[PDB]
C-alpha cells in the first residue's frame, strides 16, 4: 500500500503529488499540460504537504517521516533544502 | 483504523471529508447548515485531497490509492470523472 | 510510526503541524520567528487539517480518528472545542 499527499495553486492550476512507497519518496507535477516527474526524491515512510504563494512565487513545505524522525523540505524557486523544523 | 483528508472553500465555510473505511472512501460535507452525506463513492486503503476555485466554481481531486495503484477523481460542476494522473 | 497533516495561511507564513504519536496527537507551530509547541493535545491514531481566513482572523478544523471514531476540533480564536461533525 502506499501513502500520498496533494497541494495545488493558481487557477490553470498547477498541482504535485507526493507518493510513499517502501521507503522512498517521488514527485508527479502537473502545469496544465501533462503530468512529469518532479525533482524531489527523499527517503519517508510518510508524507504530508502544504504551500503559499508570495506575489507570484511559490513555496512548498513537504513532512517526511522515517520511524519517530520528522525532516522538513523546503521549495522556494530554486531546489530544495532542509529546513529549521524540529519534533520538539 | 479509519483515515481522513479534507479540504475547504470560501468563507461560509464549505468543507469536504474524505474517509478510507474497510477498502471504501465516502465524503461528508458542510456548507454552513448541517452535516450530510456527498456523492462520492469510490473504492481506496488511503487518500489525499486538493481544491480551486476559478471565481465560484469549485474543482476537487482526490487521489485513491489501493495497494500501489492510485486513481485521480475529478469534481468539475457535475458528477465525479476519472482524471490524466499516472504514478 | 508517527502520521503527519498540515496547513498553512498568509505571506509571513503561518505554518501548523500535527503528529500522530502512539495514539496521542500534538501540534507544532511557525510565525515568522522559531518553530514552537502548539495548545492543541488529544488522543488519535490518524490525522487531517484544513482552515480558512475571515479577514485576518482564522479558523482551523482538525479531524482525530482512533479505530472508527472520527472527532472534529474548532480553532476560532480562542481556544480548542469538539465540532458537530459525525462519519455515517
Ligand atoms: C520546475 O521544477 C518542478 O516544479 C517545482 C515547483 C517543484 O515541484 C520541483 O520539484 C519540480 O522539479
Ligand atoms: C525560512 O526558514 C525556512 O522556511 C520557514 C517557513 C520554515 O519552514 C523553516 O523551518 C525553514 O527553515
Ligand atoms: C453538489 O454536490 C456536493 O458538493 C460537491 C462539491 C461534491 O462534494 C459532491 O460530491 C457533493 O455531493
Ligand atoms: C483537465 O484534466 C483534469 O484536471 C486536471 C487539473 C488534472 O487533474 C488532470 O489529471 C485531469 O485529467
Ligand atoms: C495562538 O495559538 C497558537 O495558534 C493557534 C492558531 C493554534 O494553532 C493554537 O493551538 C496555537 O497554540
Ligand atoms: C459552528 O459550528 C462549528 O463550525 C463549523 C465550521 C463546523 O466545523 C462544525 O462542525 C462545527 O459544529
Amino acid at each position: 500500500s502506499v501513502q500520498t499527499a496533494a497541494t495545488s495553486w493558481g487557477t490553470v492550476p498547477s498541482i504535485r503529488v507526493y507518493t510513499a512507497n517502501n521507503g522512498k519518496i517521488t514527485e508527479r507535477c502537473y502545469d496544465g499540460k501533462g503530468w512529469y516527474t518532479g525533482a524531489f526524491n527523499e527517503p519517508g515512510d510518510n508524507v504530508s504537504v502544504t504551500s503559499w504563494l508570495v506575489g507570484s512565487a511559490i513555496h512548498i513545505r513537504v513532512y517526511a517521516s522515517t520511524g519517530t524522525t520528522t525532516t522538513e523540505w523546503c521549495y522556494d524557486g530554486n531546489g530544495w533544502t532542509k529546513g529549521a523544523y524540529t519534533a520538539t
